[PDB]
């Protein structure tokens, strides 16, 4: 679990996304994993706008931040789940490092910023939905 909240947004994770969140849906997208719905209370997260590939991500699964090198935003296969069918998730950027399914939502973090969520892992590896192209959460 885990979240982004950037003034009257609030960024989760599409699978994990609750009633609420689709009853105030602003943005979804099944091929990022992403969906961003409205709130009343503001949000004070800043969103990096950078092409950074260094970072800190937080991995509850061990409650531990880990410093992680990471890929570009790509098209990345990802095996069936409950969610989803086989296919490619766009925007997503892998690390070497621990990951469970339970550590989706974890904050990737640059100076500059929030760089993205934990969305996809396994086999040593985890993987992250990319939010710095999504240039309207600050205006
Ligand atoms: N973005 C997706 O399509 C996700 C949906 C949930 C399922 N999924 C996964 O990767 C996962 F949960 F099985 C997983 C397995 C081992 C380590 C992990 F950190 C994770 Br996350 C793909
Ligand atoms: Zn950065």
């Amino acid at each position: 679990s885990g979240a982004i909240y950037v003034g009257n947004y609030r960024v989760v994770n599409r699978h994990l996304a609750t009633h609420n969140d689709w009853a105030n849906l602003v943005w979804e997208d099944s091929s990022r994993d992403l969906l961003v719905s409205s709130t009343t209370a503001q949000g004070c997260d800043t969103i990096a706008r950078c092409d950074c590939q260094t970072g800190v991500y937080y991995c509850s699964s061990r409650r531990k931040h880990y410093p992680v090198s990471f890929s570009k935003p790509s098209l990345i296969f990802v095996e069936a789940s409950e969610y989803y069918p086989a296919r490619y998730q766009s925007h997503l950027m892998l690390a070497v490092g621990h990951s469970e399914p339970g550590d989706c939502g974890g904050i990737l973090r640059c100076q500059h910023g929030v760089v993205g969520i934990v969305s996809t892992g396994g086999n040593g590896l985890v993987g992250f939905a990319d939010v710095r192209d999504l240039l309207w959460l600050d205006e």
